[PDB]
């Protein structure tokens, strides 16, 4: 492929387009009749330097991008992504792709040292308002400054990437797309990628089973948390004091476990996943896998932002409480939530941060509504919609830069959160509580990436979860909350 972070973020390419073949009815057709479409354009081709051209074949049936994945042989990077299902909650901002799939790199982008406003124009660059469905997916460092743990090192500080050939799955349709990208001032010439999608293009597979198992067929050797419960009460009590005295300032911070599962046989991310988003409601389900890399995937209900045209959405998602086996337990555990002085408090702190944050790049921004509970499967949060309307589109970076991370991953006062973050834990959080999602063209959208687990093969998997502890917190009831929220894992994988 070619990195377009090395390309001339300036200079405009010669082209970004897409072309659009005649609907086919299922997959197999859909892949020949790609196949047949990069032929041509490979004998009548483009004579522009440097370009982008998407060339995409609808499915008349709805198929499941997650299948269409399964179904791939690993053609790396893999990249998956599909929103949330949003059920009854107002969208402030007032056909729709429901999951996306990808294989291969047409263009990926990616730098040891932070995504910066030279990163952004540079995938800018490969993008357009007229095709909105050419998008980059892939996410950044929680810490971008942090020590990169080796199993974190292929991701680097940010890691995006068109895919070679992609899936997106509609509400009732599909589509199977390839992209062609190329810039003869990076070498990676027209021929170069066409040539690397022809060979990809003959690996496709149109096998596309419908999934069902719910056995991964894994069994879990061992299961270790770094910290181990030991070591986490003592850095509990360590920030509880440095809360509750007034030599430090700090009034919140977030601090992680990494859990650790060996399996005798490799774990299947794409299964896993996909067995996590038949079981997922509101959730954001992720895969990014860079080459030779383990792969990051998470199940999170957690947006960082969403971006239409002008429209910026956020939200800020803090505290909480496990959901009750019975119905008065779960009603008068929320109740506490919503009633709790202390709560009300500590939820008010990262609303605000986060509202100031939008309020300093919007003109005006409205919180909708000011405190709810949102329920999940095992947990419930305390829960706040904010959005805003920015003056130009290319305002999409100070959005970013100005969110991530917000003090629902890190903490406040964010320096002196921040800065106990890296001296307390051990592990790299790499990706997990980063933006993970996608650039487009005119929409954008990115969750935050927890809720998530690294997969290795030959090794196991990390499974990653964090609680915000403020002036009160119990260690003991903080670590069974740890447990609850990587529930969904650790279940599944049995
Ligand atoms: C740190 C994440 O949880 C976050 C921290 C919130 C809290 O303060 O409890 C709850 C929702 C998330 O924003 C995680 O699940 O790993
Ligand atoms: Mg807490």
């Amino acid at each position: 492929s070619m990195n377009g972070c090395d390309g001339d973020f300036k200079t405009p390419l010669g082209t970004v387009e897409t072309r659009t073949m005649t609907a086919v009815l299922s997959p197999a057709a859909a892949t020949e009749r790609l196949i047949s479409a990069v032929s041509e354009l490979k004998s009548q081709p483009p004579s522009f330097s440097s370009g982008v051209v998407r060339l995409q074949v609808p499915i008349d049936q709805q198929i499941g991008a997650i299948d269409w994945l399964q179904a791939q042989n690993e053609i790396q990077p893999r990249c998956f992504f599909s929103r949330r299902s949003d059920v009854g909650r107002p969208d402030l901002l007032l056909r729709n792709l429901v999951s996306v799939a990808g294989i291969g790199s047409a263009v990926f982008f990616r730098d040891l040292d932070p995504f910066s406003h030279d990163d952004w124009r540079s995938i800018r660059r490969f993008l357009s308002s007229t095709s909105p469905l050419i998008r980059a997916y892939g996410g950044m460092r929680f810490d971008p400054n942090g020590k990169i743990a080796v199993e974190w090192e292929p991701f680097g500080a940010f890691y995006f990437s068109v895919p070679q050939v992609e899936f997106n799955e509609f509400g009732g349709s599909s589509m199977l797309a390839a992209t062609i990208a190329w810039d003869d001032e990076l070498s990676w010439t027209l021929e170069n990628a066409i040539e690397a999608l022809q060979e990809t293009m003959l690996q496709v597979s149109s096998v596309v089973m419908k999934l069902r198992n719910r056995s991964l067929g894994v069994s879990v050797l061992s299961k270790n948390h770094v910290p181990t419960k030991g070591a986490y009460f003592p850095a509990v009590e360590k920030a509880l004091e440095m809360i509750n005295q007034k030599s430090s300032p700090l009034n919140r911070v977030v601090l992680a476990r990494n859990s650790r599962i060996i399996t005798d046989t490799d774990i299947d991310p794409i299964a896993w996943l996909a067995q996590l988003q038949r079981e997922g409601h509101d959730a954001y389900q992720f895969c990014l896998q860079p080459p030779g890399a383990p792969a990051f995937i998470g199940n999170t209900p957690e947006r960082l932002f969403q971006r239409t045209q002008l429209g910026v959405c956020s939200e800020a998602l803090a505290a909480t409480r496990p959901r009750a086996a019975s119905s008065a337990r779960d009603m008068e555990i929320e109740r506490d939530l919503l009633t709790s002085p202390k709560d009300d408090l500590e939820f008010s702190i990262v609303r605000e941060n986060i509202r100031e944050k939008l309020n300093g790049i919007c003109d005006r921004v409205v919180v909708k509504p000011q405190k709810t509970v949102r329920k999940l499967a095992r947990v419930q949060h305390l829960y706040s919609q904010l959005a805003g309307r920015l003056t130009k589109e290319d305002d999409e970076y100070k959005i970013l830069a100005a969110l991530h991370p917000t003090p629902a991953v890190c903490g406040l006062p964010a320096e002196e959160a921040r800065l106990l973050i890296k001296e307390i834990e051990s592990f790299d959080r790499g990706m997990y509580a980063g933006p993970i999602g996608f650039f487009g063209g005119e929409e954008s959208e990115f969750a935050v990436g927890i809720r998530s687990a690294l997969v290795e093969k030959g090794l196991g998997a990390l499974i990653y979860a964090g609680t915000g502890i403020v002036a009160g917190s119990d260690p003991s009831s903080e670590w069974n909350e740890l447990d609850l929220k990587i529930s969904q894992f650790t279940k599944s994988i049995e």
